[PDB]
């Protein structure tokens, strides 16, 4: 009795981002998320990150007020070089270096995430999880929408959902979602900027075929503040006992950082028969980015500041109070081709019915690089004394900066070509033999991968073969619970290079999990919980004799539970919350052993609860808030220190505005950081911190047509 109520929990329950088939989540022997439109459409969340908040195993804030990625830690673990691991439409939106591409949560249908190896379907992944977004489709039901949003930071954005068959049989519709976004960053002096619009049209000659074409373009001129922050001034006070204001900007004045998206593929599924069911996913990307940007590194007292001269060139006791920096230009762009086909074969044997998967996955990257970074001394340094608390009271942008002039004294021309590419077969079946489920498969791939240093002029290329597999059972009830238990296995090809001048060998994901998942057919409520023991095999470690080199052979392990509630306690109350207890410890490692990675807290917690009025003069009137805790974390390898826990609270007030003729319409106004808290949300080291999102009001009016 409201479009995220129960509605949303029932469609919930059906995903397929874990078995490549279409499969309720009871019946899926590993741990899987799945979020709504309906429920992104209520919480207004401003990237995919947000929209994933109440699910557990994820820290989805990591790098704080930034935006320019969705980049996230799931079960302690991120990909290689943390890059992205992200899909949309089972396709993985390969990326590299600082091309990674991101999509707009009001151009999708719902997001899933996968926690731990998952190669037993897509390949080469990083153990601990893998994000699938899914494309808005055309509907049934004609749609005319447009929505228009003022908040504060001046946030202007103002976009449009239209959906119609051309045809009153509706073997021919479309879809076509735009949205135009501007504010200003946290940060004094960045701004952001967006422009996007998805195309998409659907085919369907019959009730068994679908050819559904999806595009997406997007234009980021700027995507606003993505910089480092000393853990002096930030987690630590200064020298002075004071701090750095949270709108803190140490980057240039003229810093810039733009992104260029460009897609077009397509979804494919055509019912044979009984038996027979074909799906093929193609997809084609051509992405850019480019930026000119002064970053933070570090106060002159840290020891990533020995051999600066700048810094040496100060009173010992000065060292701590005032902050070095650097800066890279790039220029990036890369093409991404994917083709996933698969036959789906359904037969029984005898009373145990079979959904035989089998397929062949293909990907292609390429990402031509044209960078220049500023090493010690690049950069002019900043006094953080003035940051006062004048400035907690406003915020003063930094000065220009030369990016040309590329002094070859203090920095270098960065200039890559890297190639991927990586084919694999996998065999699935999921096996009923009533009430008993039992899911294996298993799948080698070929992934080669090519490096140009067009600076250097050499060549580095590998290409592994590799092997995966993956079995588990749910036995399923019939009053709602099912237990389950599996095991799963994943590989991460390296691109580093040893001393030996060759690409290391990959790492590997092993998981060992077991929980059960409560989904009562017969109440729109969903339970489910969970314990795994994850480890990373073969992890990059230093050399045992300082050589600049890494080596391979470290290991790590994560084993936590997990706890994911969502259920609509009544006619107007519905609740989401999970709980997270995350032992990430490394396992072997030369410098490290014993201390866990930075940026995983232990503890992580958040619920939700919102209520909606039937009642007297405050008919469909939405009131809903919700709390998110993020546990204390270590801001570095070696655990020199640690950045603290927090609480953060957010709520909206939204009223169904079909109490004035307009019906399917509404207006909202989203508060985040409601007690507007001030907290680093993270450091991935000594000099790289970052601010959490301080309070923000959005106003939202979203108008049916
Ligand atoms: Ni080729």
């Amino acid at each position: 009795e409201s479009a995220w109520g129960p509605a949303a929990t029932i469609a919930a329950r059906q995903s397929a981002t874990g078995t490549k088939t279409d499969t309720p989540i009871q019946k899926v022997p590993q741990s899987i998320s799945v979020v709504t439109a309906e429920e992104m459409a209520l919480h207004q969340p401003k990237s995919v990150k947000e929209a994933l908040s109440y699910t557990p195993g994820v820290s989805v804030g990591t790098r704080g007020a930034s935006n320019t990625y969705d980049h996230l830690i799931i079960r302690g673990f991120a990909a290689e070089g943390q890059s992205q691991n992200n899909y949309l439409n089972g396709l993985k939106l390969q990326g590299n270096f600082y091309n990674d591409a991101v999509i707009d949560p009001y151009m999708l249908e719902r997001a899933e995430i996968m926690r731990g190896p998952v190669s037993v379907l897509y390949g080469k992944s990083s153990p601990g999880g893998l994000l699938n977004m899914v494309s808005k489709r055309p509907t049934t039901e004609p749609l005319k929408e447009v929505q228009f949003k003022a908040g504060t930071d001046s946030l202007f954005q103002t976009g449009f959902d239209f959906s119609d068959s051309l045809d009153d049989d509706g073997v021919y519709s479309y879809r076509l979602t735009g949205l135009a976004r501007s504010a200003n960053a946290q940060q004094k002096g960045s701004e952001e900027q967006r422009y996007a619009i998805a195309p998409a049209f659907t085919w369907r000659p019959d009730d068994k075929t679908n050819f559904t074409f999806l595009s997406y373009f997007q234009n980021e001129p700027e995507t606003g503040y993505y910089g480092w922050l000393p853990k002096e001034g930030t987690v630590e006070p200064l020298p002075n006992g004071k701090r750095l204001p949270t709108d803190f900007n140490e980057g240039a004045k003229n810093n810039t950082y733009s992104r260029n998206e460009k897609m077009v593929g397509y979804s494919f599924d055509h019912e044979f028969n009984d038996t027979f069911t074909v799906r093929q996913n193609l997809r084609f990307a051509e992405n850019k980015t480019s930026q000119n940007s002064v970053y933070g590194y570090g106060v002159c007292s840290d020891p990533a500041n020995a051999y600066s001269k700048q810094c040496a060139a100060l009173a010992p006791a000065d060292k701590g109070h005032y902050l070095a920096r650097k800066y890279v230009v790039d220029d990036e762009k890369l093409q991404n081709f994917s083709v996933d086909t698969q036959l789906q074969s359904k037969f029984a044997t005898g009373d145990i019915d079979h959904t035989l998967l089998t397929g062949v996955d293909f990907m292609r990257m390429r990402n031509d690089i044209n960078a220049w970074f500023g090493y010690d001394d690049s950069v002019p340094l900043l006094n953080l004394y003035n940051p006062s608390h004048h400035h907690h009271h406003h915020g003063s942008v930094n000065t220009d900066f030369d990016f040309n002039a590329k002094d070859p004294a203090n920095s270098g021309p960065y200039r890559i070509l890297n190639k991927q590419k990586q084919t694999g077969v996998y065999v699935q079946d999921q096996a009923q033999w009533d009430k008993v489920l039992v899911t294996l498969g298993g799948r080698y791939d070929w992934a080669d991968q090519e490096s140009l240093n067009r600076v250097a002029g050499t060549t580095d290329k590998r290409d592994d073969k590799q092997f995966t597999w993956r079995g588990g059972v749910n036995y399923l009830f019939d009053n709602g619970v099912t237990p389950y238990f599996s095991y799963s296995e994943s590989f991460e090809p390296s691109s580093q290079v040893g001393k030996d001048g060759n690409i290391f060998a990959p790492s590997k994901g092993k998981q060992y999990e077991v929980g059960v998942k409560y989904v009562p057919e017969d109440r729109p409520i969903v339970v489910t919980g969970a314990v795994y023991n994850l480890t990373k095999t073969n992890n990059l470690m230093a050399d045992p004799e300082g050589s600049f080199f890494s080596v391979e052979g470290g290991e790590i392990r994560a084993r936590g539970v997990e706890i994911e509630a969502k259920a609509a306690l009544s006619a107007s109350v519905n609740v989401v919350g999970s709980y997270t207890y995350t032992d990430a410890e490394y396992t072997t490692d030369t410098t490290y052993k014993g201390n866990t990675p930075a940026q995983v807290p232990k503890h992580m917690a958040s619920l939700w609860a919102d209520y909606t009025f039937f009642d007297g003069p405050l008919s469909g009137l939405t009131l809903g808030t919700g709390g998110r805790y993020t546990g204390s974390s270590y801001g570095d390898p070696a655990n020199s220190f640690k950045v603290g826990s927090y609480t953060v609270v957010d709520a909206l007030v939204r009223y169904d505005l079909a109490r004035v003729g307009m019906a399917g319409s509404n207006v909202a106004l989203h508060v985040n950081n409601l007690f507007d808290r001030e907290y680093v949300a993270s450091c991935f080291n000594t000099y790289g911190c970052f601010w959490g999102a301080e309070r923000q009001v959005v106003a939202t009016a979203t108008f049916r047509f």
